[PDB]
């Protein structure tokens, strides 16, 4: 029989090499900029789109990917005769997980759609571990459960250093129990269960040191099996976070820029921890 074939969204962060290498289906998404549409996939160079969205006029604006693109690329896919497994990221960021759902219903192929219930190098666990399983030959039950068990053992955190992407991007709605009367402050969320999730907030330069340092007290007692970091503008302070944080796993950290899609919505100068324990 024919391996299953992996397929996801333009949000996951990850290496291009490894997309190759476990044979994953990236479908992109697109992002209008002075009311130019670019696809997401034309937008990986490191620094282009945040150059861009520096200078341009607007703010710009993501869109997901059709319904119809999703049910072309799962049509073509399953000529080989096999399963398509398509993992993406949560319902309550985007549309993108249900277009997915659409397409596979619209497709004559043999479509199960996943919401990871995050994006980002959160997304990207959950993506190459089933991948590395559909490599192996496994059934898709097997995969489908390993990919679970990779989700539930994921932490997702993000620090923004202004609301204003979030707020006119729509994604604050997300944020449950936020009370700020200031946009430019910093805010350290957790991701959990579809829901951005306030841990601390204020102006300081030191808001993002004091919480790292309270996350690496409670990692003391657990067993890390990733750590990626992500980040909008500068790298400087993701390899500093990772400086603290590579004592806590053996795995290497990947330090990515997170892409133009999740940059529209946090704005420059953010960043993420994305965890992985073992299971
Ligand atoms: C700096 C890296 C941040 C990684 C974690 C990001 C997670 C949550 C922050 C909110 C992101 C919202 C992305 C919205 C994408 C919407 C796409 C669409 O138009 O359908």
């Amino acid at each position: 029989m024919t391996k299953i074939k992996i397929v996801t969204d333009s949000s996951v962060t990850i290496e291009p090499e490894l997309v190759k290498q476990l044979d994953i289906t990236i479908v992109p998404l697109s992002v209008m900029i002075d009311n130019v549409v670019y696809s997401d996939a034309d937008l990986k160079e490191e620094g282009k789109f945040l150059q861009l969205m520096q200078e341009s006029k607007n703010l710009p604006k993501t869109s997901q990917p059709p319904v119809g693109v999703f049910a072309e690329i799962f049509e073509d896919l399953c000529k080989d005769g096999g399963q398509i497994l398509a993992i993406h990221m949560s319902h309550a960021l985007s549309g993108t997980v249900e277009a997915a759902r659409q397409g596979a219903s619209l497709s004559t192929a043999d479509v199960i759609v996943v919401d990871s219930s995050f994006t980002d190098q959160a997304l990207k666990f959950q993506v190459v571990e089933a991948a590395k399983l559909a490599q192996e030959g496994k059934d898709m039950e097997a995969i489908l459960s390993h990919v679970e068990e990779v989700k539930n053992h994921t932490e997702l955190y993000i620090g923004v250093s202004t609301l204003e992407n979030l707020v006119k991007g729509g994604r604050i709605g997300r944020v449950t129990g936020l009370l700020s009367s200031l946009l430019n402050i910093r805010v350290v969320m957790q991701m959990k269960d579809h829901e951005l999730q306030p841990m601390v907030k204020g102006r300081g330069t030191k808001t993002f040191k004091k919480w790292l340092d309270e996350l690496i007290t409670s990692l003391s007692e657990r067993a890390v099996a990733e750590i990626g970091i992500s980040y909008s503008g500068s790298d400087d302070w993701a390899k500093e976070m990772k400086e603290s944080l590579q004592a806590y796993v053996e795995k290497p950290i990947s330090v990515l820029e997170t892409g133009s899609i999740i940059q529209t919505h946090t704005g420059e100068n953010a960043w993420a921890i994305l965890i992985r324990y073992h299971s």
